[PDB]
């Protein structure tokens, strides 16, 4: 059957986690840790060669990229047409916002996430206050373009309900949030939006989904195995 | 009527363009100059507030991100299945690959040629043999992923027959031929693979759409005017 290889660290794997379990759409969870290295395993580089997750499984189907995962679960599971509505402009509204995130948004959540905990807090490593000022200076300015270009005044990003762009764009920035940077202080059209997101999610889902980011300035130290492999896997992750 | 403001400098712009004059869609073609900084202008920061091509306007809507215009364009117009293909994996797999796309392939193409001849020769900017080095060991890397996760023993990327990633790759890849690096040697199923989707674009459409890319390395220096406005877009794109 349909199974789903997710860490709830990660932000592609939140936003396809929240959308099978708030449409019933029944799967095998599969908890891929990344803290540990099983992404760099024997065990799941069977599954996706590039050792990555989010990884969709059904039988001889595989599938990578949450933008694809999400619309696939979408087409198959026959959801409810406003995650990704007919009419072909609102339609045209979420895949613009889905295709500009992959550059700008979630590289300036990632970013921030480790820039400001992950590489001190969990690899050991120092950053630079220039490139951690740069990484939450950059963090702003997507943030404004969020507003600017796609919230505007309208009760969700693409228009007056909830869809697959406000899905992917609220775990995007639930990972600074983790990290403690102050994403919503002193933005109150964002701050509006987030409390119809997670009330159109179900605050237990929303809740359930980002129980592990919020840790992140929890998590103890990796040891010198782990973190020789993940360097480099984490240093091509976030340019 | 149908817009389309274009570059044929830009990668996303041929794919947007070659779609569009190989499917018959009516369309009147305004042409931004992005050696003149014309995309910088006050006049065209009206039609799009970002500033970047392609852009598409259609009476009252706006849309940016070539991903986003080429599946609107499949919609609006009713083109040939192989596209956007409706069989419901064959059409993940287009998704997989656009999504894919941004953060790799597009990243890669167009560092290598402003490292290897944009900086140089447009902006006067010297660029160090490790820098150049490093962008073309990345580049393979990413040339490499292009035939083990998505062209393998396929005729074309997602199948046999072309699609919107083909065409988005191929597009991609001309920015490196573009910069007279090598790309198609040493790796005979790409080879193959390129004159299929060349014979399947049409050549004479595939030479025209490339004109512009194919004389990069004769751009005329930009004057110390022009280069102070694109330093901070060009470091900013190549991020």
């Amino acid at each position: 059957g349909l199974e789903l290889y997710l860490d709830l660290l990660s932000q592609p794997c939140r936003a396809v986690y929240i959308f099978a379990k708030k449409n019933d759409i029944p799967f095998e969870l599969r908890i891929v840790d990344l803290i540990k290295g099983q992404h760099l395993s024997d065990a799941f580089a069977q599954v996706n060669p590039l050792k990555k997750v989010p990884a969709l499984k059904d039988g001889d189907f595989t599938l990578t990229e949450s933008v694809a995962i999400l619309l696939y679960l979408t087409r198959k599971y026959k959801v409810p047409d406003y995650w990704y509505p007919q009419d072909l402009q609102a339609r045209a509204r979420v895949d613009e916002y889905l295709a500009w995130q992959h550059t700008t948004l979630r590289r300036s959540c990632l970013r921030a996430l480790w820039h400001k905990v992950m590489f001190p807090v969990f690899l050991g490593e120092p950053v630079s206050p220039q490139t951690l000022a740069a990484t939450l200076a950059e963090l702003d300015v997507t943030l404004q373009l969020l507003e600017d270009k796609f919230l505007q005044n309208k009760a969700f990003l693409t228009g007056p309900h909830i869809s697959l762009a406000d899905l992917v764009a609220i775990t995007e920035l639930m990972h600074p949030v983790g990290a403690g940077c102050q994403v919503f202080e002193g933005r109150p059209k964002l701050a509006t939006w987030r409390q119809r997101v997670e009330a159109a999610v179900g605050e237990d889902l929303f809740q359930e989904a980002h129980e592990v980011i919020l840790k992140a300035k929890d998590f103890p130290p990796a040891d010198p195995t782990i973190k020789q492999k993940l360097m480099p896997r984490v240093l091509a992750m976030i340019r």
